[PDB]
């Protein structure tokens, strides 16, 4: 794409969208927002995580307003994503230490719940085309379930970087977070942002405000250009683990808010 | 609201406090605390009793009476009474309980610190850890909110219109609304987490949006909201209660012409 | 006070001062810098913290040089504080893990002392008049000893904010840290800065440098104005707890350094 | 090298490269990305860390397109595969081992993240926890380094000239050299520390020095070096191995006239 | 000490300070203290020589009058790489199972450096005033109860390497007009060490007036302590582990009265 002039009163639009988490349990059922209880393999050889027990990436394509093209010009207008605000919603719910939680003083049947604790994985991506993925796994001999999208028998090389093992995030709730990450060799037309804090007893730390704005412009002053007039949102928002009295543990996820400002860009 | 020129007599300043609503009744010996937290066995038999969970604090501040509206341009906010957390002697589980020795363990665990300042009530998203929780009659909640309530459901909206009754654990700020409010929030989780608090009279936050417009005080009302969970108070017998702290606000407003 | 012009030539001065901590144990006896061993009540109603077992605020008024007043002027000169350096001194001493401390591996009588750990409370205030206080307590039914300055029988409202419960920090070593904090409704003529990190096994975190200057000027470019030609300094520097082999714990505090640059200001 | 004027497309090139980690286990086999299970010696005197049980630096030379030299002016770098650390099912010691319940504990313990970009091999200082350690034949070390190798000895020098054979625990960047290399490094210690990693394609680091000069690529060669220890993998039987991640590099060079 | 204009003219020195954690140099525990013993009370407290760290220090010789003025510095904790060692005679993560890595180096961090035109000026201050320091150590003997906090009588200067106990001396903020000092402390005995290294960080040494330290007698004074944490043996004996510090200083010629 040959990028040309920015248009400056009717040249800018705003979209707002949410992505619900895909932590593994089905929508419209009692554990929506959570994974199912996590089972652990005895070895890498026999490792087979069941469907529902691991999170997947969230994705959506947002259809943009009419650009009102110039019928006789040899150029076209494209929506250019210039800025965003993103917030993890429902942080407030993590003040719940009463709902069926392993207690601080289990031996005394006393104390609050321990609440949600452990690993936070927070990433979002805003592009003019689907997020480009690198396949990479902890254990290449893991047998993923039929419901999941992965590279089957990916080989030892998939435990680190293999340039043959590529993907694109083309479907919501089926690309396992533990098997796909953003590809830094691609995503020329996406901005991605990721933070990981590991562990299983780590205090979760989350902020929320409606006062924060991230500029989406690259080093040439060009934001994502929305090919076929779509805006591609991707995320994963693991808050940590929910622990039952019987010590079963499940992933807990939260939904993400996006506001994206776009402006009209002349191209070609 | 169409926003015209800043009027430049033109400036006012209010100070206010919101006391915390951790659950125990005001004017009684456990004011500032929740009652002792009980935990359900399962999501299906989950009814957190009244007094055992915190609620948002809120207040409408009356301001002096094309039109002029009061426009909020800056604030200072301070969590008050941080000093009281140096108390490790008041009926606290001890560091070496099995020796009946050491300090009290003092206040530890989750911090949830949020404030909002706007020209109308805080717009809220309903969201809960367990949709099947039965909240007490005293609480304001969406009843039988459905499985969708565990994540984002665009039907499940509310506005913060009463002090001490909107459970923190069931409402948060709606990012899809609040064009006329600035909100700020931090959560640190856990039950033995060290609390981290700062205080100073030297910090101003600017409340102007990208367009240089502050919150515009509809009907000459300034809306303040907070929640300041500091962590938990643990008794000798291991019973745990939320402890909260009051919040100071100073807001600077200017006359702005509109319509 | 009506505030007029700055003098910029004679017109500048610096004072340096220390405040020693008032953690509870008497001065120039063997436990100076410490509290006595902390006792814990069984309930709120029978809560009576003995004198010496809890810290108090440090404060001093510093006498300033003669201003050399213009005898015939309608106006008057005051000293205006414009900047400070402050440092917690003796941080070096906390590398001591041999001095009668509970050992890391007590069941094996082995390892270092555990050293000082637990809550940090670090605050300082620089003003032209005494620090204005808000009375607030964890437990209102606490009976403070006669040695201590408190509001007696303050009632339930004292557990949160009650606008009736005020004070000024008019004496060193007697205002319990746990019952008084800075009053954000007053202190127009004082700058105060406070940090708390809780717990009883929290690692203390402290920094020291002679390269850090804090400006004391308000939004109007006016510093604290020294009424009756006094500078008021206040602090509390709880570093954490000292734990003995028998598991007795005391507060440990450190002294604070102040450097304050003042300049002549004309006022009505 | 006398450094004259910047030549201003055809004057700018951009390379991209990955460095796979060298945690110890062989390439293209089932434990690629890990060390073998760590053994611990009884004393300094008889301390022989076996080949495969310790990490080594990753390094590559990239071949690039009055003389003209390539001058590295900026980079992006990213630790890849951070996403795999959300795996708590793969043969991991469980949170509640006694009850055979909970997630795996996942990767925890020490983080060591370092990268270097230079016009020549990274210049190294030899320094070791225990000088009496006997390294295996596969490792490049200074043999019989002496007690002074446990701190700084100006005699104990090297350059990173070989991928996967310079042990991290024996070699670090030499601050007395590396005039023509930029290095960055962070260590967080412990064995139960939570790993903290970030990733984004939006961060650029400028490689120009105080004089506006970046690494100048000798022999038309760009030198990349790293080590990315994420933490430890703990089996059900409490055996612990290093886990590493590959690092991405993007480097932007310009033609520089030199003498 | 009146300063005129900045006046061939710019020079740069590099130095290293090895750590003085207690164990004698060029012997097998160089970089470590000896195993720490703990007193039963303040009254009998007598830390043995080799069981506590001392400050490192050196004077570097440099090449109306002219003085060398220190304008900027680079400093680096060297050898952070060695802390990836979890095999060398360390208490194991799962000692009851004789399994896991070593726990490695853990506990308190104390990192301080000073760059000045004269010896670093010290304030004497001790946890316990009744501690008896050994003959080898430079201390104020019988310093009294006020030495547990600030006493203005209890001053010193860092005149010697490896003999001023870290736990007895810190920088005096009432003096050091011609030194820049920087310190960080993180306590605990199981705290994770956090260390960074780059050749890309330069600290400016100019004061508010734009004057850096002026090197009296053409001597540059370098001081540091870098306690990274503790080494714990299988038998639970614990010793300080320290690391050496790199210093790059840029000096320019300043005219003085
Ligand atoms: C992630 C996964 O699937 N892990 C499962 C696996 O663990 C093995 C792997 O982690 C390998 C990776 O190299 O490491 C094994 O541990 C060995 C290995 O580290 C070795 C050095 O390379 O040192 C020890 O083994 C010693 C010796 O070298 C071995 O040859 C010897 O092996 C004997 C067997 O133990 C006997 O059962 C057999 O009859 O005869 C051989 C002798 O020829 O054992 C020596 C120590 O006694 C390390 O232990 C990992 N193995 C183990 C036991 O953890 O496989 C195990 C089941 O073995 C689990 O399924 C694990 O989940
Ligand atoms: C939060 C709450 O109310 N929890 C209570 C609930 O726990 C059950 C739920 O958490 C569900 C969520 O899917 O999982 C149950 O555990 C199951 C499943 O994870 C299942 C896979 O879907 O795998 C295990 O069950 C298998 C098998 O599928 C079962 O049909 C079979 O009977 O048992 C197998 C295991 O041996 C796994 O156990 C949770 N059940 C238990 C137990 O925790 O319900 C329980 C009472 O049953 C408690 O009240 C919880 O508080
Ligand atoms: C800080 C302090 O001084 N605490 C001492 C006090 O503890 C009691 C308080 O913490 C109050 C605060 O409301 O709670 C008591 O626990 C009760 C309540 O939480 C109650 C519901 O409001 O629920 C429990 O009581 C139920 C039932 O509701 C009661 O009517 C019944 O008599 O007992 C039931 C037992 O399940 C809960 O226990 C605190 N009481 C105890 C006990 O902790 O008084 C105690 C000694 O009695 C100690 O002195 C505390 O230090
Ligand atoms: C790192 C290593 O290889 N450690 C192995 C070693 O441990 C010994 C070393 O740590 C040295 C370093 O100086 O200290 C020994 O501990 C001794 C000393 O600290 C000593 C004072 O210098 O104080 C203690 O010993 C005293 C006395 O001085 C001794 O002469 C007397 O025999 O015993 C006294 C106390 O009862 C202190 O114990 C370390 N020794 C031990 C033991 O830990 O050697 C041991 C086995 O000898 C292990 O192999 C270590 O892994
Ligand atoms: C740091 C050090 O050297 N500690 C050793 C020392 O411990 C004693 C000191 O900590 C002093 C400091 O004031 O306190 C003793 O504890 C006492 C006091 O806190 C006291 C009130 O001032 O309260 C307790 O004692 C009361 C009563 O006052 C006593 O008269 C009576 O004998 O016992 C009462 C309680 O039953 C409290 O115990 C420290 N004493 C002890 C013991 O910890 O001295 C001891 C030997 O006694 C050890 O050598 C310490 O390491
Ligand atoms: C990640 C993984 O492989 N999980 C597997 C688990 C665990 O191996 C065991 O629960 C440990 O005993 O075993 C199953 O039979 C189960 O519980 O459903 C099947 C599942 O494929
Ligand atoms: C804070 C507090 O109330 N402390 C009180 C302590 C503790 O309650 C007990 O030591 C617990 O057993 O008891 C006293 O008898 C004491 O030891 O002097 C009275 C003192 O006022
Ligand atoms: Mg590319
Ligand atoms: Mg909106
Ligand atoms: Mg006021
Ligand atoms: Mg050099
Ligand atoms: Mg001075």
């Amino acid at each position: 794409i040959e990028v040309l002039a920015v248009r400056t009163p009717d040249s800018i639009t705003e979209i707002e969208a949410y992505l619900n988490p895909r932590m593994g349990q089905p929508q419209n059922e009692d554990f929506y927002g959570f994974s199912d209880n996590v089972t652990v393999s005895d070895d890498f050889g026999s490792d087979a995580p069941p469907w529902k027990q691991f999170p997947c990436y969230s994705t959506a394509r947002i259809s943009l307003p009419m650009l009102n093209q110039d019928m006789t010009s040899d150029t076209i207008l494209m929506w250019e994503a210039i800025s965003c605000r993103t917030e993890v919603m429902g942080v407030n719910m993590l003040t719940n230490v009463h709902s069926a939680q392993k207690r601080v003083y289990e031996n005394d049947r006393e104390g609050t719940g321990i609440g949600v604790e452990g690993m936070g994985y927070h990433m979002f991506a805003i592009g003019g085309e689907p997020l480009e993925l690198q396949f990479m796994v902890f254990n290449h001999r893991a047998t993923y379930p039929a419901e999941a999208t992965v590279i089957k028998n990916p080989g030892a090389s998939s435990q680190v970087f293999d340039p043959n093992l590529k993907g694109t995030l083309t479907a919501d709730g089926v690309f396992p977070v533990e098997a796909w990450g953003p590809d830094p060799f691609k995503n020329e037309n996406t901005r991605y942002f990721g933070q990981y804090t590991g562990g299983t007893q780590t205090p979760p730390v989350l902020t929320f405000t409606n006062t924060q704005t991230t500029i989406l412009l690259d080093e040439n002053g060009v934001g994502p250009l929305c090919k076929g007039d779509g805006l591609f949102l991707s995320c994963a928002d693991i808050v940590g683990f929910f622990t039952q009295h019987n010590k079963k543990m499940s992933f807990r996820g939260l939904p993400r808010y996006f506001r994206v400002t776009l402006r009209k860009r002349v191209v070609k």
